[PDB]
């Protein structure tokens, strides 16, 4: 059972939420696309190791109200995901794998 962030609130206002998700190590996360577009879900390797906030991260460019990524939380460690473009905007989020 995959937790579910949305790029933004559906409305209109750009915020991450849930700002911070706890899942399990093995389990997967979606993001869905909203508004205020384009997002991307940039993971920096915030205490985690290099190749896996990589290949966890999505520089995916997202237009289509409708796309959504997914990302496999295996390695149990803090992965703090932002936007490229808003990054220093105060939209970022943060992930807990257990
Ligand atoms: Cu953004």
């Amino acid at each position: 059972a995959n937790a579910t962030v949305k790029m933004g609130s559906d409305s209109g206002a750009l915020v991450f939420e849930p700002s911070t998700v706890t899942i399990k190590a093995g389990e997967e996360v979606k993001w869905v696309n909203n508004k205020l577009s384009p997002h991307n879900i940039v993971f920096a390797a915030d205490g985690v190791d290099a190749d896996t906030a990589a290949k966890l991260s999505h520089k995916g460019l997202a237009f289509a109200a409708g796309e959504s990524f997914t990302s496999t939380f295996t390695e149990p460690g803090t992965y703090t995901y932002y936007c490229e473009p808003h990054r220093g905007a105060g939209m970022v989020g943060k992930v807990v794998v257990d």
